[PDB]
């Protein structure tokens, strides 16, 4: 379906449509031409899955893009300045707002794709063998491996 102007990005068919517009507004806030969007949709899918997966798991509460309680603290003065209001937890599309400034700070920080994936998942200090706050095991590089092969598949230009 032809769009005005041609280089609107297509939402990938798996990706929920309300999914797509929170992340559409993210790409809109970091001027990234829908690219931002479609990272950021691989992302939501592997963290939830698009917040159907995470009924049972022990972060659950955290949404969309699994930012953990203190990581959301630590970021509420920037994301107020980046956004123009207070973060919201109970708001979908500030929860995406969030983890996407978390994510954008990462690549622009390490200088990569991947390596803002990898320490998106692990934190800056990932190795390993290391451990969440529950004790699962985080697979960082796996995770980097997936979520980048997914950005690909859904047609990430970079």
């Amino acid at each position: 379906p032809p769009t005005n102007p041609p280089t609107t990005v297509t939402k990938p068919a798996e990706v929920p449509s309300r999914i797509w517009t929170y992340v559409m507004n993210a790409d809109n806030a970091y001027g990234k031409g829908g690219d931002f969007a479609l990272l950021l949709s691989a992302v939501i899918k592997k963290e939830s899955y698009f917040g159907d997966g995470l009924s049972g798991s022990p972060s659950a509460g955290d949404g969309l893009m699994q930012v953990q309680p203190n990581t959301r603290n630590a970021y509420l003065s920037q994301f107020s300045a980046k956004y123009g209001h207070a973060y919201n937890h109970s708001s979908e599309q500030d929860q995406v707002y969030m983890g996407s400034l978390i994510l954008n700070e990462k690549i622009v920080r390490f200088g990569s794709i991947y390596s803002g994936l990898l320490h998106y998942n692990g934190g800056d200090y990932w190795y390993p063998g290391a451990t969440d706050s529950y004790g699962r095991p985080i697979l960082a590089d796996q995770y980097a491996n997936t979520v980048y092969a997914q950005y690909k598949s859904y047609g990430g230009r970079y």
